[PDB]
């Protein structure tokens, strides 16, 4: 019955894994999802919002390219009574109908504290950032900086974007390896994708056992934690977070009272608990999807939208 449009920045590993979850929720709830991807381009995303408005969809979910963007389109959707939600990354506009977000400051602090722990509070690092001007970089960078403020003996040799992408991270890391070589004691990657690119560059430079930390717990990232290629990651299960987003949108379409601003808090993943994340994200995905609508509805009541039974979460 209901048609809900989705426009995402790009089909990143996080979004790709999460789409299966969103689609599972949609099928169970008589929602037709209209997928669009913006190729990392603000103007393309603006065009996709506008087309969804024109089509007269029941609701619109945006996973934005840039935080300071889409004002006219958000205004337009609100003026026409079409609920528009930001999910996964943030917008600056005051006109959202909902706003379903990770605590990216906390995630950035958590990854940086994993590295400080690994390094014993001393060493030189490099930092790979998400797309500049996206809330992911802005907020993960705040959290990283909060932790760096406590470690005078940790030095950042370089920071730059690799736009969430593995192969851009390979190239950036190759430049830094050329510039700074075995001065690099660790890599702090704002997502798993970029940390995996950094791993590849290090491997090619003959360099083994350099600590790397990531964010997301995508399939390859979890495998890296399990093998010791990564020191850890922070779980951002897209199947859970994106279906939470859709469930808030569905509730708005239905005129239901709902928490419109829930927060996804990413649990720490290490060798201690990685096995359970691997079951849910990698090896028993279909089983996890079969439980997702029920999980989503339960979590919507507590507000704890990240809960999925990972060791360390609230029991
Ligand atoms: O900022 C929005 C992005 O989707 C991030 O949440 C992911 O961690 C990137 O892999
Ligand atoms: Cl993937
Ligand atoms: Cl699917
Ligand atoms: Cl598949
Ligand atoms: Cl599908
Ligand atoms: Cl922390
Ligand atoms: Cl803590
Ligand atoms: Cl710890
Ligand atoms: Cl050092
Ligand atoms: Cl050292
Ligand atoms: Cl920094
Ligand atoms: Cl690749
Ligand atoms: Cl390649
Ligand atoms: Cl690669
Ligand atoms: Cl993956
Ligand atoms: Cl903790
Ligand atoms: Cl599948
Ligand atoms: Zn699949
Ligand atoms: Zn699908
Ligand atoms: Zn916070
Ligand atoms: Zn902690
Ligand atoms: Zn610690
Ligand atoms: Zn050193
Ligand atoms: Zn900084
Ligand atoms: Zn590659
Ligand atoms: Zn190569
Ligand atoms: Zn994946
Ligand atoms: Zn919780």
């Amino acid at each position: 019955t209901k048609r809900i449009g989705v426009t995402v920045y790009d089909m990143s590993s996080f979004i790709t894994e999460g789409k299966e979850g969103m689609d599972t929720y949609a099928k169970a709830n008589n929602i037709e999802l209209v997928w669009n991807s913006a190729n990392n381009d603000v103007s393309t995303q603006a065009s996709q919002v506008d087309s969804l408005i024109n089509q007269g969809v029941d609701a619109i979910i945006v996973v934005p390219v840039q935080a300071d963007s889409l004002g006219p389109q958000v205004a337009s959707a609100k003026s026409k009574g079409i609920p528009l939600l930001a999910v996964n990354a943030a917008l600056e506009t005051p006109d959202l109908a909902g706003n379903v977000q990770p605590d990216d400051v906390a995630a950035g602090a958590q990854e940086m504290q994993m590295m400080a722990d690994r390094l014993g509070g001393k060493g030189n690092i490099v930092i790979l950032q998400g797309p500049l001007g996206g809330s992911g970089e802005i907020n993960r960078g705040k959290g990283i900086d909060q932790v760096l403020a406590k470690y005078p003996d940790i030095k950042v040799l370089a920071k730059d974007t690799a736009n969430w992408k593995r192969d851009e991270a390979v190239n950036k890391m190759k430049n830094w390896i050329s510039s700074f070589g075995p001065q690099i004691d660790g890599v702090v990657a704002q997502n798993d994708d970029m940390g995996l690119g950094a791993l590849q560059a290090l491997k090619e430079a003959g360099r083994t056992g350099v600590p790397i930390v990531g964010i997301d717990g995508i399939e390859d990232g979890l495998n890296a934690v399990k093998s010791g290629d990564f020191i850890g990651t922070s779980l951002q299960n897209g199947t859970v977070e994106l279906s939470a987003g859709l469930a808030v949108a569905d509730a708005l379409v239905k005129g239901e009272d709902v928490k419109t601003d829930p927060v996804y808090v990413m649990p720490a993943i290490t060798k201690d608990n990685v096995d359970v994340a691997i079951e849910h994200v990698v090896t028993e995905r279909q089983k996890f999807l079969d439980g997702l609508v029920e999980l989503t509805q339960q979590n919507l009541k507590t507000g704890d939208i990240a809960y999925e039974g990972i060791p360390g979460q609230t029991q």
